[PDB]
């Protein structure tokens, strides 16, 4: 039974807060009792719904993130079968989630400035065979210096990187524009869904508000686009190089 104030793992972590997840995931953030630090923990699969022998293929494929020293990526600390199935212990990033920043109206140079970070580490992982599962605004929370970080990171074994890219986009629309360009599925992201054209596929974020340079919608844009307009984690960091150094 996951609630505040439940310890966990032989209670060394009280849960503090729930920030969200896609099922079968939770996010939690807690506090590490026997170290008085604080951690991300997500919950890989609390109602052990899982094929036993799927779960592992998900740790196996996260447990290759350890190994990427980068910003992008919450630093993974251990990982655990509780009494609630899989767990992951990550670092906590200090900030606020994705929801929280993209309420705060942000500089559209600061939002893809600070996103740089999140293709990073994402083009890493992928060259290394492995994606981020950027899947849920969740998943996403934003640094006090001012990077965007895979806060809770478990890669499913249906997470690839195509969709780490559109899902990516969707993170720099949801911080422009404060909206999810995606479905969502899970916890209400605390996002609210994006304008569909007349076609149906998300109003560009510049065509949303002027102020939104070009470059830096476009790039938004053709990310979340499953046409799609860019192809390459690798490719798509230059871009917001690009659209970045232009406003510089």
């Amino acid at each position: 039974q996951l609630v505040p104030g439940a310890r966990i793992a032989n209670g060394r972590y009280r849960l503090l807060i729930f920030h969200g997840g896609v099922p079968p995931l939770q996010f939690w953030q807690a506090l590490d009792t026997a170290l008085d630090r604080q951690v991300a923990l997500t919950f890989v699969d609390p109602q052990g719904v899982l094929p036993d022998d799927v779960l592992q293929e998900t740790l196996s494929r996260t447990l290759r993130l350890s190994r990427i020293d980068k910003p992008g990526v919450a630093r993974v600390l251990d990982v655990v079968h509780t009494r609630a199935g899989g767990l992951v212990v990550a670092e906590w990033i200090r900030g606020g989630s994705l929801q929280e920043v993209a309420d705060t109206s942000p500089s559209p140079v600061g939002a893809i400035r600070a996103m740089q970070s999140l293709a990073a580490a994402a083009d890493a992982a992928h060259r290394a065979g492995v994606a981020l599962s950027i899947d849920h605004p969740s998943r996403v929370r934003v640094s006090i210096d001012g990077d965007v970080v895979l806060a809770y990171p478990a890669t499913m074994p249906d997470a690839n990187p195509q969709d780490d890219i559109r899902g990516i986009g969707a993170s720099l629309y949801a911080l422009l524009v404060n909206r999810w360009p995606l479905p969502e599925a899970g916890v209400r992201s605390g996002l609210a869904p994006a304008e569909r054209d007349t076609a149906g596929q998300p109003i560009e974020p510049a065509d949303i508000d002027r102020d939104i340079p070009f470059q830096i919608s476009a790039v938004a844009a053709r990310s979340v686009q499953g046409d799609g307009g860019i192809r390459s984690a690798s490719t798509l960091l230059n871009l917001m190089q690009q659209a970045t150094a232009v406003a510089d």
